[PDB]
């Protein structure tokens, strides 16, 4: 009864179960957990594996002999359960150092802190497996107009990248970048808002191939945006290189809750592209099980997004196999959305009387297109009605 | 006392004085304008050009007859008064028959057709002198998960415009291309919904130089992003060619106030921006005298447009040219913002141990970054305090 | 399978299945209906009423004779089907003399023009049968902050709604009126934007027993707020007289989606409640069959409306009733909750050591909610997986 | 210069200046202030007084002795420096005991103790004179439907004020309670989510002149809302016992900037609606300092607050004095919205023919109202144009 085995490529990162439930106006709920028993746990939970930031399993100011110890007994919970670490990450937002930014802080020596700290990791994240190194710059912004010249930060944003990018290809790494982006929170206003945002900056770097995206369903929301319409942009771009599942309320304060929950109707739809467009990636939650629980409510809070996952699997499935669906779609002409508009080139389009001087307007306006039709078949699949 | 001339570039587009005050919920409160009064009123404004929809000069469905009438007595208006047409656009979201897109539609008979309307305009415009044309594409999009397949309708919108391209490439047309984006309305979802989503799209045409940006400052408020941000963005990577000035209270249905009006400071940080970068594109307001307004309201609201514009410049002049504010960016280090992180290189920051085995992380993280004291500059020199 | 009878109380108002699809940016893509065969299709999809502003069912300007005939055919319709009429309401909006309000309108001669249009409807409602009067003050609000003193506003409105009032009193008449709220347009801002602020606004009026709440779905979310939160609160005050059901996708434009569509979720526990509370007013579909569709999809949209509508009703017994989510509820203390916190009284719980001086806070705090596991059994009865 | 003197009744909570930084992404980036230093220091930059939560002032678990000795020296420092406390309140929100609320936590012990920690502070609040004693129930909500019955929660909520209204009039005081609404943050939604839901609420309480409400701008423009709306309505109901101050960019997380930032002409018709009307409250600032700011940071946002209140004040002042506006008022008839729509009474307007069957509704509809040449006349005195 979707129950999620490792070959689903769930993952989870360490500090989403091991949230402590420190909100701006509370103290933690939770103790601490040790990244081992969270690695034993997940396992037994049926994850495929887990994802980190450096300072979640190193504690920042670690001399190298802690940082050995920690990597080790690390590495011996992933070999007794054999969960992977496919994508890794740094933190450039906790420490008061980057509160105005990383690769973006005004203060240069800052910036030159950043990427060594971000290229230190690189190195382990390699040694354990991960394909995929993820930058998500929180603190890259600003909360007022005078603070922050944008033009002159993304030149700063693209400095980083770019060397990032010849540090990976000089060392012979395998391992793409994926750049996570966010409109607001804690910052006032976040660079590179958006999906949108985020791809068009990758094609101004030096070596575009080795940077896509990693959009979370929260954050697009929290602009608004149709995150399904996000993720099909990116895939058409040929950049999805990691997803980010949790839910969201609407337009409010980042609130990861469980996969699911939230705009039910729009993680249908992203489970339905993800799957018919063959994503092959890890199905990676970035989620906060709410302070309200304690550890049974983290477990139970864990389990529900892969549970959900495979629900909505199996209904968007079932949707996309019913011949009257499949009826539905042509009566609504997604047949005819796939053809060419002019195949035939430029100057037969002009010479085509059909397509302007004798094109009847009016009978074409008159076809209904039956799209509520369709959307109300989608709904009793989804709630299990037909 | 802060008088319009020529000179500043000021254009209104011919439905925007035109507008007649239909809204889902009532019917017009004033009479239709005929284009020729509209461009003697907007000369006498001080306005510099005029902007057109091929439906707002030529009615829907006139003959090639009453076609060349209705140029001819706008052309006669515009060598009168001396005002320009730096851009035109096409009306592919009036007729019934574009309920489910233009180049986007599902049915293929009505995206040739949109083609079409689109070419017959361009001829038009580059006859009258635009160097720009603009795509804003309102119908572009769905209310519903399962009507619109997304990655079909990018390959159908990237054909349309490489077509375009095509076109005006063959013809040996001087004109380029701007998408001016929108997140919604009338769609429930628009496709291309940011000024950087429309950025990214524009690097998969086959002829990128000759596609850009026009964006307008209400449409990335309805997704609650930061405007003069995103304007930088599109400044940064070369691809501002055109923007629609007006004025939007936050994230709902599209207001089109008079420039100035909705978020003020955002409209301070915008003029500041473009005249600092340079930007010697048309100051293009795409606005609507709300529908309480007789006519004389119309030219009331009209001049606001170009009055606070030339008001926030002359204060944003003040600001950046004020000693004090002088030094207080060096305060905040917009200074080291522009230099760059490495110019050494990639070998010299990994064998620099002050970037990190020796950096001092506590006492970088206790420096001010003396943002208020900046930001409060900038409120006093808005509001004439200084 | 899940078809509605006139029991389950669905109504339609005329204005809905008969949109024309008249949006700001387009032109009709339907055909006007006859408000007489609305109501013969509407009884065969199994509805039980239907609702009306005056100027849908008599053109603004009939004639007394025009009047009694167009009365005498629907009611003739009504006759013929079983269809009732359970709710009326005035148009304050369409026309362009209510341009800046009705009852708040800044001219005076407006605001009385207002009551007595309002006043003709309310003899013809009680006539029909109607036991509830919607007022929707759409363009009651402003653009700008110095077009309206909302206090001076506030008097018009109570004065409006009292002389109402007194109106229907003085007649004898059994009908009750309730206001529903929408935050903004067509206006910038409107008065009374929410089911709160006209709550509290009822309370201030001569004859508070007169007046409740018709909140709206998709309004109070395009104030971002919690709908069955504000339903709660308006039966909790005993003002929830009628209800206007509809789908919304967060915050924009109003998009009067079909019932069902938009925030999934929470019309799940919109209709969890309603019938908990055992609410038994009409089930009202305020909503608006996009204009994509042609006849047929009008009817399917509807259709939607009730199916949706049953489907949920359905689950949310399911829920309600099974042991295992019962028990649940009370390993979440929603038992105690309805429980009084004090029925001992004050001087009891200022001498209660175990309440302060020997209250074990971390024992307490260390209890977790338990609410995650009771979400996922509520997802897994909304998607029929338990 | 726009210097504020004690006779302003500018006043600061404790935990603004005292914010140390912590964010949910983010460690502290400043050490705590000792609340005698924020006295002396509030009291150089010309404040009237300070507020409070009862754990900004004693330590959570102090004992009674260490309670009296944080007393005292708050109390000397007061003596030392002429500040008064005009509010206090009681933090129900950080303990990880009141992880599900405090007066509508699920557990039943947790209510009591909520209300005894809150009464205890009730008698500080009035020992050191405090007239306004506010609640903010930050924690009263939800992030999942079945969690939280909200009509049994209400019940809850009205028997926790009740009881503080019977312990303040069984003790004598002079103290007013007043309910401080936000829509969301920390809790997905929280009840009483806007002034208009606490207006409402307060109605049904048993003694309800004892209870007001203090409206924050950031919270209600977090809804999207209209401030100075919201405040209209407040006044009109004899309610706004306090505000607080600040600034808020659009929907998002709640920024708490210093007030004039963010919606900079809401802050000027706010201000201009509070002098016109004659609140004699404290202009109370619930704001933070940014994390990116040190010490004298904090001290230039706190001294901009009162500035910026000071010139809008001035600016606001002029705009109503100018005869041109006077005039212009006139000619958008706000006179005439402040004239009783019926003084004659309701039979007189139903024989008053002029006002229906003789009314001329072209012609009324014809008058233009006039608002956008008074809108920009209020532009131009807020920027010093005139
Ligand atoms: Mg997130
Ligand atoms: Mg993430
Ligand atoms: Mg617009
Ligand atoms: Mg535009
Ligand atoms: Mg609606
Ligand atoms: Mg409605
Ligand atoms: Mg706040
Ligand atoms: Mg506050």
């Amino acid at each position: 009864n979707y129950q999620p085995t490792p070959e689903d490529r769930f993952t989870f990162g360490l500090w989403t179960v091991g949230w402590q439930g420190r909100d701006p106006f509370g103290d933690a709920t939770r103790r601490a957990l040790d990244p081992v028993e969270s690695v034993r746990r997940l396992a037994e939970l049926g994850a495929h594996g887990v994802t980190f930031h450096d300072d979640d399993l190193i504690p920042f100011g670690s001399s190298d002999s802690e940082r050995e110890e920690h990597v080790k007994r690390f590495r011996q919970a992933l070999d007794d359960t054999g969960m992977k670490v496919p994508m890794a990450t740094t933190n450039l937002f906790t420490h008061p150092v980057f509160k105005d930014g990383g690769f973006t802080a005004n203060d240069r020596d800052v910036r030159r802190y950043a990427l060594r700290k971000t290229i230190r990791n690189i190195d382990l994240a390699v040694e354990l497996g991960a394909e995929t190194y993820v930058a998500w710059g929180g603190r890259e912004g600003a909360e007022s107009g005078g603070a922050k010249d944008v033009r002159d930060a993304l030149d700063r944003m693209k400095e980083a990248f770019d060397l990032l990018g010849e540090y990976v290809t000089s060392q012979g790494y395998d391992i793409r970048f994926a750049i996570e982006p966010k409109p607001n929170e804690p910052r006032g206003d976040i660079l590179l808002p958006t999906v949108g945002h985020a791809l068009a900056f990758i094609e101004r770097l030096e070596r575009p191939e080795l940077y896509g995206v990693n959009p979370e369903v929260g954050h697009e929301q929290m602009a608004g945006l149709n995150f399904p319409h996000g993720i099909a942009q990116a895939l058409w771009a040929g950049k999805l290189f990691h997803i980010d599942l949790n839910g969201q309320n609407g337009i409010k304060y980042d609130q990861d809750l469980r996969f699911g929950a939230g705009d039910l109707r729009a993680a249908f739809w992203l489970v339905d592209l993800l799957e018919s467009a063959g994503y092959s990636g890890p199905r990676h939650f970035d989620f906060k099980p709410p302070r309200t629980e304690d550890f049974d409510g983290v477990w139970a809070s864990a389990a529900g997004c892969m549970r959900n996952y495979l629900i909505l699997k199996e209904r968007a499935a079932a949707f996309r196999a019913d011949p009257e669906v499949q009826e539905a779609l042509r009566a609504s002409r997604l047949d005819e959305l796939a053809r060419p508009t002019a195949a035939d080139g430029l100057q037969a389009l002009l010479d085509d009387r059909s397509a302007f001087e004798e094109f009847d307007v009016d009978a074409a306006a008159a076809r209904g297109m039956a799209f509520e039709r369709l959307d109300q078949l989608a709904m009793d699949h989804l709630l299990g009605a037909r």
